[PDB]
């Protein structure tokens, strides 16, 4: 199945600056954010569509890792969608996480993150154990990425 939600974050921080964080930065960005990631590798591609992430991670204990494939890029329209394709973290429900991204102009200078979520299961059901951390999964990145560039503009 392929179940969608549809999630909106304002943020203060201008549209282009926000979305290079998001996108351009984020390898080295996401490792100062959320400690138990070491590293984004870049295993194949060369950074537009197509391109293989590897994000290793240490979830105490020992190393993992979790594959994130770009599966689009318009920084001209603010726009980016990625999926989540492997590796430790993506639900065994789950055959992929995709993501797809737009920053829009908001009030005040400000923008607001449009995130579309899409979640691709095995089954013809969302587990409540995942519709339970569509959550943390809808946002999380964003999130922690707004936060670093919301209290270090100058990064």
């Amino acid at each position: 199945g392929i179940f969608a939600f549809e999630n909106e974050q304002s943020s203060t921080v201008a549209p282009a600056k926000l979305y290079k964080a998001l996108t351009k930065d984020s390898d080295e960005i996401v490792p100062k954010v959320i400690e138990p990631i070491q590293s984004v590798e870049i295993v194949e591609g060369n950074g537009g569509p197509g391109t293989i992430k590897k994000i290793i991670a240490i979830h105490d204990g020992h190393t993992s890792f979790v594959l994130h494939k770009l599966d689009a890029i318009d920084e001209a329209n603010l726009t980016y969608n990625y999926s989540i394709i492997g590796g430790e973290g993506l639900d065994e429900s789950l055959e992929k996480i995709s993501y797809e991204s737009k920053i829009l102009p908001g009030p005040d200078g400000g923008s607001i993150g449009k995130i579309n979520v899409k979640f691709h299961t095995k089954g013809d059901v969302l587990s409540e154990t995942v519709r339970d951390q569509a959550k943390f999964k809808g946002l999380g990145l964003f999130k922690a990425i707004e936060g670093y560039v919301l209290a270090h503009p100058d990064y």
